[PDB]
């Protein structure tokens, strides 16, 4: 039955937040309930990571790093010194103390989430050249996570990720639309956003770059502080990464490692217009992402960019075509499942009729079993073998 006794870790992508923040309602879960908690009562070990929203993979992934193991955020003096932010973030307890001594994880990040997996792995097994030479180049300290040659992850699921970018930023009005999404998530907590409340409520964890709410300001307000920030207008950042073209360069250095397993799943909530070609809102899509996003998404093409037709589809936030794994700019090769999970391969598991926020109850879906879906997920996860013998 069960092969591996891994405990499971959560990710989330551009929209996220600690199981402590929005007043209970948790990004896992949302008003279908709690994720973690059902997993746990079900005999799964489960975590959760909370990383920066709106940073770069990069600085979530040294985030998730420190997390996990503990430790004060090192984003690397060459990486810090390129983009201007501080080599320093916060301070961490460490949820899994057990990494540092030969234990193994499995990773189910949703949304950018997917990639900030990734790429953890891929720092986690090799390391960053850039960063072991700046370092002895200038005489600075060295993070762990540059070295290379840890191996904590048995597993990576994504679910619902821009692998190959969205084509969502390409709106004219993306700035705008997109801190639509973070007034939502409120909403969806039932946080309002013309509010200054005294207590934190929705941290971005943008240390690294000395933002932070202050007295008297709304998130509303707040959102416009960052959009005239580097958060929102450096190349390091979440929107650079989500878009197809700061993905295929994420994807050109971010590969599949062979010790490990990646899972993909897909999101889809639309229909397909007979005589325009393009894809529309179903029925049930939240509202703003079925007013705004989900029309351009299934319209929107691009010759010169390489976006045609199969770009259309999409869970209202992110093209489908996207999801199964990195392919633009990318080696890592993808396989359809056919019953049989293999090791350093995108094992494609498929589209599902759900959408981009449905799929983790943020957004309600009654004909969706959320219960089922990440129950199923998890004994899939625990009967991953370590070391898979060569057979017939
Ligand atoms: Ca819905
Ligand atoms: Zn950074």
């Amino acid at each position: 039955s069960r092969a591996n006794d891994a405990p499971i870790v959560l990710l989330h992508g551009f929209t996220g937040w600690g199981r402590e923040e929005m007043f209970g309602f948790k990004y896992w879960g949302g008003v279908r309930g709690d994720i973690e908690q059902w997993l746990n009562d079900n005999g799964y070990r489960t975590y959760t990571l909370a990383v920066g929203p709106l940073s770069s993979n990069w600085d979530r992934a040294c985030e998730a790093y420190a997390q996990l193991v503990g430790g004060t955020v090192d984003y690397g003096a060459a990486h810090a010194a390129k983009h201007g932010h501080a080599r320093f973030g916060r301070t961490y307890p460490g949820l899994l103390p057990e990494l540092k001594r030969g234990g193994r994880i499995h990773i189910i990040a949703h949304s950018q989430g997917g990639q900030t997996a990734r790429m953890l792995v891929s720092l986690l097994e090799n390391g960053s050249q850039e960063e072991r030479e700046y370092a002895k180049a200038h005489n600075v300290s060295l993070s762990p996570l540059f070295e290379g040659g840890h191996h904590f992850v048995l597993s990576v699921t994504t679910i619902a990720t821009p692998h190959d970018g969205t084509t969502l930023v390409n709106m004219v009005d993306f700035t705008d639309r997109f801190f639509d999404f973070q007034k939502a998530v409120l909403k969806a907590a039932a946080v309002a956003s013309n509010v200054p409340y005294t207590s934190q409520v929705y941290d971005f964890k943008l240390d690294q770059w000395g933002l932070r709410r202050q007295p008297g300001e709304s998130f509303d307000q707040y959102f416009e502080r960052l959009k005239r920030s580097p958060v929102w207008t450096s190349t390091d950042t979440a929107r650079y990464d989500l878009s197809v073209p700061g993905a295929e360069k994420l994807n050109q250095w971010v590969k599949a490692s062979p010790n490990t397993y990646y899972l993909s799943f897909a999101t889809e909530r639309t229909y397909r217009g007979a005589l325009t070609g393009n894809y529309y809102p179903e029925l049930g899509m939240n509202a703003f992402s079925a007013v705004v996003c989900a029309p351009f998404l299934g319209s929107y093409r691009n010759a010169t960019l390489g976006i045609d037709d199969r770009w259309l589809e999409n869970d209202g936030i992110v093209n489908a075509f996207s999801m199964n794994g990195p392919k633009r700019g990318s080696t890592d090769r993808i396989v359809p499942y056919d019953g049989t999970i293999k090791k350093g391969v995108w094992n494609d598991m498929g589209t599902y009729n759900v959408d981009h926020f449905e799929v983790i109850g943020v957004d309600p879906n009654p004909l969706f079993d959320i219960r089922a879906f990440y129950l199923r997920l998890a004994e899939q996860l625990a009967s991953l073998q370590p070391h898979h013998h060569h057979h017939h």
